[PDB]
């Protein structure tokens, strides 16, 4: 797109909210019981314990040679307060006489806000991981998933064009694309890992580029992403571990822009 | 509300001091033993071993006194001076705590799982409801979310706009249920930050020289309906672990407030 | 007080370099073991396993609209830092005793206030019923009591910071509430073995400045310093018992002369 | 070189895109399993388990000297967006990990040790020599810090200006035995963080809103010696800890670069 | 200093650049300490010289000028050789029961450079006033060569200036707070048993010496003070689980102007 004047006036800016709520593998915050494949064996995970990017479309109001430009976005990670639960079936501290384990371990935060569907580059721990059905990961056109897979190979591409669909641990976004999107991440890795969350209502994201344009929204659509697995939960007794997903808030301020 | 002019003058400011004491399940700083239900048991808690968020209304100076004015005037929040209260209480390895280095050493300082939260506002702070576990049993007079026909389904450990609640008792509405709602609260400011693990030590600072601005995008403050300015606190530094039975305890910290406020004249 | 014009000219401005040394229960920078009550005891610490407030008042010159000294700028730093890089001086052995002595670490707290007066104490302690002492002062009730209340809030329990190595830490925090004329700066840390991250540099320096341009005047034409500097504990091999250790902290201070009505 | 004006105009700036693979021993982001020598041995690490910095030379577009002119043209790098790709990729606990929760848990995620570094510049990437054991073998086709007679003696455990060398090949220098030299390097620009410890958590952040400039306390820029520009790379993220066998495996990724050049006139 | 300080004399060969470095200097030469001994309760603390880390120090000769002192304006420094600790087969402590990796450097740690007109000033304090310093090390003793229990905290009778490289132990000194107006220090101590270093480097980072009145260090008989204590933390031995204190080189590179001065 050629990008002209910003259309200043009234009903020339509309505020959109939006939630998205987490993919963990089920519905409710939480995956099945996460399994680990014996040396030797298929790496073959359950569909319900594999984390997926949560995506929507939502729709803009109609303008037709204007197109929404979105500016800011004001956005929170919702039920952080929900961890701090002790008695909730949790493995417990101190020989098992103290309260439950609260949410630990490798967590992921991140969010993406575009004219478009966001762009995905395929990059995995292990090629020969078996997804199964109607999950999508990395393949060539033929089929297959070879070594280059672990690394960076053109190949694998995908557009995050379906939600609870591309499992996080084989999809990244695309830093060679994504030129009408503005994507932010953050990963921590470790067994026990404490997660650190902060919550307010004060912060803004300015979505402008270098050139002061924001993500301009094709067909009338914004496009909202987020993968916010906190940690994961450890069961006492069982000893067993449960990804924990949390829902993400938007709010992206609009504004009308005129294109050649 | 329209806001208008920020009328300036003498008796045109003013500064409200207030502390919110903790509310972890008892009135002085702890709770009663954390305890854990059996796997395939009903996860029904004490009372008194569930921390809730701290919360006070606080009377401002009457303001539409003059029966002739041609404009309605609000108090308008502007800033706040807060502090974490008693911090330096846990410099103690004294007081029963399970000791360290074999029982040779001195007794573990509060730690594990922490939040510290604040939000100064016009009005009670909205509430979105969201929990670990849908099926936790709250008993009276604690408030947990209930969908309209009392029950609370498996949406409730995700976002449903079905659970929503004002702050507007104090020791009543668990943290661990309610979080505050980003889609409302246009007319409060919150911050809250929270750290997990088993062991994690706080880390807290004080000083009389921090100041947090309270002013929106469009320099407005919150502006306190009916004469009303609303504090709530969230401040569980971590658990007390004691020596020998190995029980772990919430720790709560009372916050202090020093709002100002000035006048602002509304349509 | 009235504050009025900042008076400028020869002999206007002057500077004040003093130490504050730790005060962890004795005067050499550890205390004594740290000892535990048992379950349903009375919690009655030795007063040298107790770290307080260190504090002195500095005299200034004489100056007498009055004239009163003016607190600008501090430059501080946490003196003898680099003594804890020592593995050799009977620490806890690590990996199962072939390896050094472990360097001080575990719970530490870092603090410092500069004041015209006394830092305002506020008290508030984590056992209520902890029986500190003499000549400590804890927080008391004007009937000589301490109740539950202590753990928390309560206005009743206030003390100003007049004495050196007499406050304890653990049970008197700064007061919010009051501490116009004085700027205090503390950072705690928690945790069994965590492990102190410190800075020492000469070019920093922290202003007194308050939001209208007033720093602390000094009332008396005295300057109050206030220092808590727990870098944490020595684990001693064999014992395996803990030690609180603490640092000197130095203060720069530069003062001005300010006209008061 | 005496560096003059920037020339603006038509096609005076260019983008490049590029992304270097990680070179952690073989080409698929794995090591072969990490040995340990035993006290008194020959330290003689396999081919396939030592990290070497990732390098690569992109061909800029050809700057044809003007007779008429008095000054010729460099491409001159000005900024870099770049960025760690496949961070997403650790969120895996079920291929093959170390089990948590004495086995019922999940399987560990890739931590301890880790390394992250790049560099733009005009030409190859000076290297200083320091190695942690002076004593080390690294197996052909590896370059490690010889002195001209072929030897390496203990004071390559410290600075010895005696051992240096050029970034010129990819997967050939190791990270454990080269640093950038900060002693040179006046055409490149490079930034690194590493951090240890045996479990420690890497920590990774992804954004397509970070730049880094590449300008100098002058306002100049890498200048691309023979039309290229000279990219490195070393991301080791930490190490995978596989099930059973307890074995450990340096994993690395790849680095994406977006270098912006202008044209820069030279005396 | 003690020197009134005038103009900053501007022209042709009025300002240079001066590139050192600092090798550590951990009670051998070579980056590594003998192995850490721990005396036992109640016997003497008389750690081997081998094994006390201490402050590298130089002093490098500027050209001559004469009046005129040289300036430090501004250092580029750098720890040399971080990438070195990315070594998991070099003899450490193997994890996961002994199946995997060495243990790279870890434990306490401490980064501190100087850049002076004048030797760094020292203040003494030590963790045991009673610690045995074998010669030629230099600790801090009274006039009368003894050491009291107040070199455990601040007493102004211990003080030295750091005028020998390898010679006085970073565990007795720090930078004397109270004096070093003609030097500018900067240091960060990490404590722990099994903590991670966290190193960065880049050739973009400058710091700048100038004083809050634009005044840097004026180089006394033409004579730039650096100074260097970067003990990266402990290399940790399998099978003997001994540990040894792993130092790093430092880099200096700064940058000086002539400045004019009274008498
Ligand atoms: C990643 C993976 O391959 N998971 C597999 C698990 C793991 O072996 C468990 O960890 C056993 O504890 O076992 C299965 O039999 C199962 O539970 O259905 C098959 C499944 O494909
Ligand atoms: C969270 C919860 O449900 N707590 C329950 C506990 C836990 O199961 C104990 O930790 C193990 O008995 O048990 C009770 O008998 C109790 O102690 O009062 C009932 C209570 O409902
Ligand atoms: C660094 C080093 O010298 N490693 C040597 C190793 C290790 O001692 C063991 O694998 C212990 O893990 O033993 C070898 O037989 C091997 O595996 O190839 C030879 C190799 O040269
Ligand atoms: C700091 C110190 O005083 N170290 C002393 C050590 C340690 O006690 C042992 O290495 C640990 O048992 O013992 C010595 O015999 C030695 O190693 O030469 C004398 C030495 O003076
Ligand atoms: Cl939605
Ligand atoms: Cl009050
Ligand atoms: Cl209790
Ligand atoms: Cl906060
Ligand atoms: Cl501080
Ligand atoms: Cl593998
Ligand atoms: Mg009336």
């Amino acid at each position: 797109i050629e990008v002209l004047d910003v259309k200043t006036g009234p009903d020339s800016t509309t505020t959109i909210e939006a939630y998205l709520n987490p993919r963990v593998g089920q519905n409710w915050g939480f995956s099945t019981e996460i399994t680990v494949a014996s040396n030797g064996y298929n790496d073959a995970p359950h569909l319900t314990e594999i984390p997926c990017y949560s995506s929507a479309r939502i729709s803009l109001p109609l303008l037709n040679l204007l197109m929404w430009e979105a500016v800011s976005v004001k956005t929170e990670v919702v039920g952080i307060s929900s961890m701090l639960n002790m008695h909730s079936y949790g493995l417990r501290a101190f020989g098992g006489y103290g309260g439950g384990y609260t949410i630990e371990g490798s967590h992921i935060h991140f969010f993406s806000v575009g004219g478009e569907p966001l762009d995905l580059q395929g990059l995995m721990q292990n090629h020969s991981t078996q997804y199964p059905s109607p999950l999508v990961g990395p393949k060539k056109p033929d089929g297959t998933t070879d070594d280059s897979a672990q690394v960076l190979n053109p190949i694998y591409k995908a557009k995050l064009d379906k939600d609870a669909t591309y499992p996080i641990e084989c999809w990244c976004p695309d830093p060679s694309r994504n030129e009408n999107s503005r994507y932010f991440g953050s990963y921590t890795g470790g067994v026990e890992t404490p997660p650190v969350l902060s919550f307010t209502n004060t912060s803004t994201t300015i979505l402008l580029d270098e050139n002061g344009v924001g993500p301009l929204c094709k067909g009338d659509g914004l496009y909202l992403s987020s993968a916010d697995v906190a940690g994961t939960f450890v069961q006492q007794t069982s000893q067993k571990q449960y990804w924990r997903g949390l829902p993400r808030y938007f709010n992206i301020t609009l504004r009308k822009r005129a294109v050649k």
